């Protein structure tokens, strides 16, 4: 019987960096329900809590980059909140979710996996009593915390990627969790190493004794899929209250009937039926907003119940960096789109890595050297026409984003008639494409996910 696992995001992110491998615990006999997702607000956790003196701050890091964009008087509201306060809150929410998760399974203990900043929340969580570390049968941390004991008597993994797509003004000449069995994949990045196949495995065999028959996401047999999806704010990670309908579409992003399929007022959560295999567009109207968004991604091929759907909200309202362009003429005919993928989109080549993405959005490579460099590990990229110019200039750095962690942008004009076309070529191999409407930008937003893993036939076949 396979015991629940526990994921715990890092900063900036969400259920949405354990999607894929839950999926994947299920192609291998996990029940899906067994896989959680414990999320909690990053900046008010980078800010309030990382930067004590435990890991030397080391832990807040990204929080405090990220937190350039808050309004003052906001910050300091955040910074206000008590440390012990808001440690005892989270951790005992987080009591609640393994104590649930054991009741509903019948199991003694979790396994727990942190990604990022989730790792030095579970070294605090584990170690804060011990009761806590009883009821942890393994620990995972991924790509985060280094230069620690593992915690005693918890069997521990920790595994690390290439520290090229982190920060690098420290000097560590190498990663280790002591006493704990410690794996390097350096040809992987940051987030990629956290939904990587190969994490899956080296992770699914640390804490059930045996490799799993496979790696891959199974398609499952029916027609139809369970899809259990949230909307939310990026990075604090709240409810967000808005209107959702979902429409199919065609291979070119037309509307496959006049009216959705499914509507419905959404408060964060959401859950649907669709069909397997087939694409849709998921339109979502939030609250107190003029814009009108446009999620597109791969079909589901089976349940999925940890679907992200990002939104930006204050504090941290992201999107406020596009405002300008999109207050000006141009974008009554152009389109905006921010590209995302939990696997680093590299266009810098480094023998380690051994290999660059290609991003092409009308034809046009966006994943260049100066656009996502590997340091920048760019997880979301911001297509649009900077400076409402009617001009690309790819080789000018969109300045407003340098200091944002996991993102880029590059100054590109899509015109807001017909299509867009966007497709990537991966660097692990395999490609995906996506041909959807050109929205304008004064109306309307477009986000698109790639996939963060892509079997290729072929390629798969030529390894072999
Ligand atoms: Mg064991
Ligand atoms: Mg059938
Ligand atoms: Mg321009």
């Amino acid at each position: 019987d396979f015991r629940p696992v526990v994921f715990v995001h890092g900063l900036a992110g969400s259920a949405g960096q354990f999607e894929s491998q839950g999926m994947r615990f299920a192609a291998n006999g996990y029940p899906a329900e067994y896989v959680k997702t414990f999320e909690y607000d990053t900046i008010s956790w980078a800010l309030v809590v990382e930067t004590d003196m435990l890991f030397s701050g080391l832990g807040s890091e990204f929080g405090l980059n990220i937190s350039q964009i808050i309004d003052p008087e906001t910050l300091d509201k955040i910074l206000s909140k008590s440390r012990e306060r808001l440690i005892d809150e989270t951790f005992s929410r987080l009591d609640r979710v393994i104590d649930e998760a054991l009741a509903e399974s019948g199991a003694d203990k979790v396994d727990l996996v942190g990604h990022s900043m989730g790792t030095f929340f579970l070294v605090r969580y584990v170690n804060s009593s011990p009761e806590r570390a009883a009821k942890v049968a393994h620990l995972i941390l991924l790509d985060g915390v280094w230069g620690v004991d593992a915690p005693e008597g918890i069997p521990t993994l920790a595994v690390f990627g290439n520290p090229k797509a982190l920060p690098a003004l420290g000097l560590p000449e190498e990663k280790v969790v002591y006493n704990a069995t410690n794996v390097y994949f350096n040809n992987m990045t940051h987030v990629q190493l956290c939904t990587s196949p190969e994490t899956f495995a080296v992770m699914f065999e640390f804490i059930n004794g045996y490799k799993p028959a496979t790696t891959d996401i199974v398609p499952q047999d029916g027609d139809y899929v369970k899809v259990k999806g949230k909307f939310l704010a990026f990075a604090t990670n709240g409810d967000v209250s808005g209107w959702l309908s979902i429409y199919p579409i065609d291979e070119n992003g037309k509307r496959l009937t006049r009216l959705p399929v499914k509507f419905m007022r959404v408060k964060g959560d959401f859950e649907v039926r669709l069909r397997k295999g087939q694409l849709y567009e998921f339109q979502f109207r939030k609250d107190f907003s003029p814009i009108i968004y446009h999620y597109y991604r791969a079909p589901f091929v089976r349940d999925d119940l940890w679907a992200r759907f990002l939104v930006s909200k204050p504090p941290l309202d992201v999107e406020l960096l596009i405002l300008p362009e999109r207050l000006s003429p141009a974008a009554k005919e152009t389109s905006g789109l921010l590209l995302i993928r939990y696997k680093e989109m590299i266009g810098e080549y480094d023998e380690e890595i051994g290999g660059v993405d290609e991003v092409y959005v009308n034809g046009v490579n966006v994943c260049t050297e100066r656009i996502c460099p590997i340091e920048r590990a760019v997880n979301g990229l911001w297509v649009f026409d900077r400076g409402a110019d009617g001009k690309s200039d790819l080789d000018r750095e969109v300045v407003r984003y340098s200091i944002m962690p996991f993102m880029s942008a590059a100054d590109l004009v899509v015109p807001a008639e017909g299509t867009i076309s966007i497709a990537v070529k991966s660097r692990t191999g395999g490609e995906e494409s996506f041909t959807i409407p050109a929205w304008s930008a004064d109306r309307h937003s477009i986000i698109v996910q790639f996939s963060d893993y892509i079997v290729d036939k072929l390629a798969a076949a030529l390894e072999h």
